[PDB]
């Protein structure tokens, strides 16, 4: 049976008897995300150059509005928004919503694939809705995932029933369930972080990178790829395999990469898949935040290769 | 004033007072497109997952083919998908010979990635029946060429004599939209783009060029790495923020992985005439007078300096 | 706050408190629409004519397979169908349906509007289903209304709370509510139907007709529509009021419209705008079918407008 | 083979061996109708409605084909609807054809999604005097190129000129009109007749008394079915499809009819013609009026020629 994002967030709600509200707000983030890949594959562009006679604040806006608008909300975190929102009494729902709503867009000008993180918290508290609603672990994620627009659209939705993978389908608008409860490769033969800033590595990923160039043993190389994206990073390691790094080092010594939109939704993709995500000293879904905006170190991807890493990375501590 | 891929090539055509044969090439390239565009998203997907009850790479493939041949411009057509050169029929041949990579990267389009086609235009240069001898013709005999990326949007790059000019496609109607004209690649960047994987097969010029750039001898910042594994979309990043792209021979591939014909010539073209340079290390890439339709060719290109930098550290290893 | 179809459908089944079964129907349903009319717009046509070397059919076929997968149906009544379709027991739900994929089809050589109407009864009793339940008069019916494929694609959807419009964004292949909780006018000045069938016409319909044109109250005389289209002339109707007719004929003694699935529905969606609809003997939602592919002569339209017809048609006994 | 408007139009130019400035011409046209498509179609309401925290469609579409037409650098006038002047195109954009132009026909009932159309005459201009509006000032004999696209069910656009009428279907997913019906022709009779009969009570007796024969036919033939949609571009195209006749007469109170000459009458009667069809005024042919003003008005009855014919002869008949 043909099976598409509404049906299927709908067939799991019915199963979990559940009162709906969170379908409120996955069919909100769908019909924001449709919008999203729409402008990003620039439709309309002709009336902008004069036909007739700023893209990751539309993602924004797209996101906060459909959020907000879904009664499903009470606290939004955006990658874009310096403090949390707030969402208005009338429209309070239950739910927290830490989102980047057009992740690896500095770089659109290439043209580089672009995405959408989104991760769902129930509000654990009964006190007045404020930031610290979405100062919780990873742990609590009720769903995560992301839209990748790359040469197409396709929606990654993590819940506990796993991971599935739905296809935009342009032509009418819905999102088509063509992968059912993905699982990442045990080990993959792909690994992928930034070499340009190699002098900064830390010590213990200067010596698994070189593993994976020089392996001790007879076996082959890892390929390399990093398309500088990270939601086409870590697609592409759920998809084909291997490790993504974006680690500390002493310079950074909490990474680069955001905690709240950016690591958790990721790693509880990869936990939901079979995979794995540390810090290099815990898994990023245990890190207990302080900030809404803080930095987090993440090696994710194929639990052998995760693994791996770490051994490394104790070996030098 | 508004300008579109189907305004742009007739207002070159006549100014250049042509009879319109290439215009015609350049339309059916332009339509053919935004069909494997249209696929690429996966429109009508619906329909092949049962809601109401062919590989992209030949589609493309067919696509291309197809339009070309209808458009009575062509003679010869080189392909990636087809071992020999495609010899059109009699009563639909053209003058122009045509060499593309209908879905480069689609090997790996299983994540997403973006994809690409790219293609090469020549004059046929005898006047011996049609054959696959008139694609073996050196990249400095390209008429135009240049890509379409499949990438967040669709892209058509077109290099000609008169410069590079990137079209963007508008999805709502179907319509290519110019949104850079006589494009520029900067002089010198500050990225570098190759697979980093085949370190231990690398010759020692590139060993040496890799490691000046993580560690510049000057104190001056590294470069970022950025590897697409795509090569439409790792050259059409060199071209908008410049930097340096190499695909390297190595164990695997001893005369190097990508294809001279309809990957390395029409990137090199749309590098030459866009300021860049690109080179195999010992000779300009336009300048390999090629054997074989299929045959492989090592590339370095991008901003002059890094390039020319790239030399200078060849040249010291002999 | 911007609504879509999706939105609206389940907030109103959270209000009713119900368990989702008529919710999946609708989001089943409306999936068929976005790909009946992407087929409709001709969508993949240049594939068609050998870019790279039955719509009637297609219609039905969508929705037919999105309605059995629904899991909310058990009996489906189709205008292409000559018995009703009984869904396998493991797709069984609750409801019946009886549409009209394509209507006005015969005709799209010309690109006239078409579209896709529909009707849905709670199926009543405990028996095996079978095709006497869908033998139901119009006033049973839970839900109704019509998709229009004109110069843009409209949903009108009629249920207990009224009747509501969604136009579809083909840019994102959502479906925007645009008027909320429709009323058709009072009086419209536009009549619609088959003049050419003057001659065999009843002789109410030939008085008021003349009533049309020649005004006893020197009122300014109707402008006449009939596009031969059922949903484009009755939607007109509903957007400006006026006056439909389907009278019977020579050709067609019981009226050429079919009830279960042309004439209910859209008698339904009238009597929700507050309009009406009459065989001329008694209202079309009252009439009980012994026949799913049973025909009913039809008027509906703005209340003073149909009135003044039954003031004709009481007057000829 | 798979042919596009814009393969057509190339492959007849080279065979005219003419410049190309047609085909510019022809190409921005295209390329305003498929944003006037997509426009008509609704893409982006969304925004409209809030999804994310603006002109009519008439008067958008006028500006889509101004802009294109202007830009193509083939125009010098041009004739529209929605400008009680024409338009002069300034000199460095200028070109030698004269186009007149009805933007989105039809759209004063668009609220209920009726079918809708853009409607287009093309002429080259005659004197050498600087252009003005009365190089819009010709006959429908001089049309160079003419017809239409229907946003209906599906967006076609018609184009008829010297060789022909031609179908070409808009296929959204790729935004290229595909042609599909190659140099059509109309039925000699049809069995439809178009026309408001509301305003019965102000037909001329021609009109009644032809009506008349079309619902209560003399010689036992079936009566004909009407269709009448209230968009002429519809309308027409049912006529051209199916065969027929479609009148907009003239009557006491419209002695001119209530259709536009230059934008809307001549196009639809110079596809028509080129359809082996007819388009009358009553009096004479629409192609044959000499206008003397760019908005004047005239009746049309047009469609199948015997059904034509039989319309004349009534016509003829009330002196
Ligand atoms: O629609 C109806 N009711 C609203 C739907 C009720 C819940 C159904 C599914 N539950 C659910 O989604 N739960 S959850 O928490 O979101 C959840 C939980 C876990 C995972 C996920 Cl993914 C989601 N009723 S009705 O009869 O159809 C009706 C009645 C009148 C008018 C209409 Cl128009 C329709
Ligand atoms: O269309 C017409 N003629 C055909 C077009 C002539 C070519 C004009 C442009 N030349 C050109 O593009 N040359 S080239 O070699 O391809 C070239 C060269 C260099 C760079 C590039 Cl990019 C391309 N005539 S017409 O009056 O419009 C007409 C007449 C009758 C019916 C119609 Cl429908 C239209």
């Amino acid at each position: 049976d043909v099976n598409t994002l509404t049906r299927f967030v709908m067939e799991e709600g019915r199963k979990a008897r559940g009162t709906g509200e969170l379908t409120q707000l996955l069919n909100s983030l769908c019909t924001a995300v449709k919008a999203i890949s729409s402008a990003v594959r620039k439709a309309g562009i002709a009336h902008l150059y004069g036909i007739a006679g700023k893209l990751d604040v539309l993602s924004n806006d797209l996101v906060m509005n459909m959020l907000k608008s879904s009664f499903a909300t009470c606290v939004l975190v955006s990658e874009e928004d310096k403090h949390a929102i707030i969402v208005e009494p009338e429209k309070r729902g239950k739910y927290v919503v830490c989102f980047d709503p057009l992740d690896g867009s500095s770089n659109i000008d290439c043209l580089v694939s672009v995405g959408t993180i989104f991760g769902i918290y129930r509000k654990k508290s009964t006190d007045e809705p404020s930031e610290k609603d979405a100062l919780q672990p990873g742990r609590n994620l009720v769903a995560a995932g992301y839209a990748l627009y790359g040469s197409a659209t396709m929606l990654v939705l993590a819940m506990d029933c796993g991971v599935n993978c739905f296809m935009l389908d342009p032509a009418i608008g819905e999102f088509i369930l063509v992968d059912k409860d993905v699982k990442i490769k045990k080990k993959g033969k792909i690994y992928s972080l930034n070499e340009g800033y190699a002098k900064d590595f830390d010590p213990a990923v200067t010596e698994y990178i070189q593993r994976k160039k020089f392996p001790p043993d007879n076996s082959a190389p890892y390929g390399a790829r990093y398309v500088g994206s990270m939601v086409a990073d870590v697609h592409r390691t759920l998809v084909y395999g291997g490790i993504f790094l974006y680690p500390a080092n002493k310079k950074s010594p909490n990474g680069k990469l955001r905690l709240l939109y950016e690591c958790n939704p990721m790693a509880y993709v990869m936990e939901k898949a079979g995979g794995m995500a540390t810090t290099g000293k815990e898994a990023v879904l245990d890190v207990i935040p302080t900030d809404i905006h803080q930095r987090a170190p993440v090696i994710l991807g194929s639990p052998d290769d995760v693994l791996e890493f770490l051994k490394v990375y104790e070996k030098h501590s």
